Parts: C-alpha cells; structure tokens; sequence
C-alpha cells in the first residue's frame, strides 16, 4: 500500500474543502487520516490540515492526489502544500 | 485570573461555530486557546474541540461559559459542555505578561 501526506492551507473552517476532499479520496477507493489540524490563531489567520492519503499503490494514490489538486483550484482561498519529494 | 476548559462536539467544520465562540469570548474580555481538535473517521461522525477560556476571575469566566452554553443550545448541529480539571486551583495571579 502506498501513502502520501498533503497539506491544505487557508480558509479551512467555514468551507466545504475538507468534506469535498474526504469525499473525493473515498470516492476513488482511498482512505485518509487527518494527522495534524491547526486552527487559524485568531479568527483571521490561515488554518491548515495535514492529511495522510492511503492507497493500494503509488499510481492509484497519485491519481487521487491530482484530483485533490483540481479541487484545491475551484474552492477559493485554499492552498495546497507538498510535504514530500515532488 | 480564572480558567475553565470547554468542549464543542459535532460539526465543528463548515460551521461558523468556532469564530462565533471566539468572538464572544473576546467581546466579553476573555481569551481562549484551542487545546485539542479531533476529527471523526467519516464526515458523518462528530469532531470535537477542547478550548480553554480565560477571564479576569471566576465570576466573569462563568458569565462567559454561560453565554457559550446558550450558543450550543441554540445551534442544533453541536453541543457544548464544560470539563472539570484534574486540578482544584484554576486561578493564576497577575504577571506572566
């Protein structure tokens, strides 16, 4: 099984970024674990979430990744950060 | 300086609940610090947040907690509760900036 960790930075709180991300991951046969979650220090700053995505194999997982990038685009004010060797 | 710990439970994310809790505490002259945050296994499960509430004294913090208690009673997706500390004395004196 292959897994990669991604991070969502930005307006995580009142958006559907996370549910949408979670639905996508599961929709394609993957699973996730939220490894870190830090809320925006004041009700002003960017929260972030480190999500661990888990798959059968690297091509599988990456196919999910790429779709997760596409979601990042549409939903406004959320940045995706790569943690590992891209 | 007094502190009590509270916990929100339910649909923390995709709510405005958090910014509302924070706003209310700040409006009333307290400060808060988010201590823990746990997400459920599927978005249909409940998450929870532990938040420490800090005011000038117990009387006043109790005022805040009661406002926060009424907030949770209004919003249906979430319940609010207080946590008893494993420590008796929850007061801090002035200093520590």
């Amino acid at each position: 099984m292959f897994m990669r960790e991604i991070e969502l930075r930005g307006h995580i709180i009142d958006s559907l970024i996370l549910p949408k991300v979670f639905d996508k991951i599961l929709d394609m046969g993957g699973d996730y674990k939220v490894l870190e979650f830090e809320i925006g220090k004041r009700k002003t700053d960017p929260s972030y979430a480190k999500i661990l995505v888990i798959g059968r194999d690297e091509r599988h997982v990456d196919e999910i990744l790429n779709e997760l990038r596409d979601l990042g685009a549409e939903i406004p004010e959320i940045e995706e950060v790569e943690l590992q060797p891209a």
